[PDB]
């Protein structure tokens, strides 16, 4: 009861403060790069919105708006990790050698290291994912896909179906199959990996507590991985 809620609150409590400080440095350089007008800034619009959806008070939203208009830069960092897993971290950081020294200790403390600029970008692409449930008309969401140049179409052992899109593709693709009718139960564009790396039971943790490193950072703002996780870990 009281113990298990306010542990769980507690811990819900500490990621909010997390995330808290990365939105505000997102949103400052959203703004900064893309303009005040959020209206004109796609990049803005979706940090201010997820910033009101976490229940930023809006005066600080305006005011990390305003500040864009810090010197904060964007650098990503690449390198690898358990059984060689390629690793991306995006970060938004006032002191560089401060937070490479702080990406390159975590990658150190779990069997890793940084490589260089474009040693894993390749690998991943951001791409339209549309999934449809169970049920759905797998020949007819084939057809429209193969028409209208889906990049790929897999049907899973549930039956569900995810069509991956070019991110510019994705709108169109989406509104081709809702206008058939073919309600997808979730769409969105993210992150794909070209390959994967299967881990064991034991590389997976240490993959998991890469992530949880770096994503503690400040400075980091995403991290990307070709790592597939046993259901072991799950």
């Amino acid at each position: 009861k009281w113990a298990n809620i306010k542990h769980a609150k507690a811990r819900q409590d500490a990621k909010r403060g997390k995330v808290f400080t990365k939105l505000i440095r997102e949103i400052t350089v959203a703004a900064r790069l893309g303009g005040e007008d959020i209206d004109s800034n796609p990049r803005l619009r979706a940090v201010v919105d997820k910033a009101f959806a976490a229940n930023m008070p809006k005066d600080t939203i305006t005011r990390a708006i305003k500040r864009g208009a810090d010197n904060l830069v964007e650098v990503r960092y690449e390198g690898y990790g358990p059984s060689g897993v390629a690793v991306m971290v995006d970060c938004l950081t006032d002191n560089k050698n401060r937070t490479v020294a702080e990406v390159r200790h975590a990658f150190s403390k779990c069997d890793g290291n940084l490589g260089t600029e474009g040693s894993v970008a390749y690998l991943f692409k951001q791409r339209g994912l549309i999934t449809f449930p169970p049920n759905s008309d797998e020949e007819k969401i084939m057809e429209i896909a193969l028409e209208v140049g889906a990049e790929d179409v897999t049907t899973n052992d549930d039956g569900s179906i995810d069509v991956t899109t070019l991110p510019e593709d994705f709108e169109k693709i989406r509104n081709a199959m809702k206008a058939a009718d073919l309600n997808p139960s979730h769409a969105e564009v993210t992150v794909l990996a070209s390959t994967e790396v299967g881990l064991d039971k034991d590389s997976a943790e240490q993959m998991l507590r890469l992530t949880e490193m770096l994503e503690d950072l400040d400075d980091v703002q995403n991290v990307y991985s070709n790592a597939d996780y046993p259901e072991e870990v799950l």
